[PDB]
């Protein structure tokens, strides 16, 4: 399928334990997108102060559309030292590996794969 459904673990910040997906704009997008497929991926939802606490490059999941069974369609921008790889719509959060941590919300999305 070209889109996935998929609820993504929204997880704050302090307790994030791997804090991105490698050193490359293009192994973090590799990794982000094989994570999402096995089901260990997170969220964090990005306000002042969350980004200086994630390792660089960034994944960004971002609106592609504006919502099918209440999933929003989303697709991958990463960013590294201010430049990003990819062009889409407002973020919904930061991709980061999810290896145990206790969520504080589920995020309903429509990846585009």
């Amino acid at each position: 399928k070209t889109h996935v459904q998929l609820s993504l673990p929204v997880l704050q910040v302090r307790d994030v334990l791997v804090r991105g997906f490698g050193d490359s704009v293009e192994e973090v997008l590799s990794e982000a997108r094989q994570h999402l497929k096995d089901g260990t991926c997170g969220l964090v939802e990005v306000e002042k102060g969350v980004l200086p606490q994630l390792e660089q490059p960034y994944v960004f999941i971002k609106r592609s559309d504006a919502a099918p069974h209440g999933h929003v369609m989303v697709e991958l921008v990463a960013e590294l030292e201010g430049i990003q790889y990819g062009r889409s719509g407002e973020t919904l959060g930061v991709l980061v590996p999810h290896v145990g941590e206790i969520p504080v919300a589920y995020r309903k999305v429509l990846l585009r794969k």
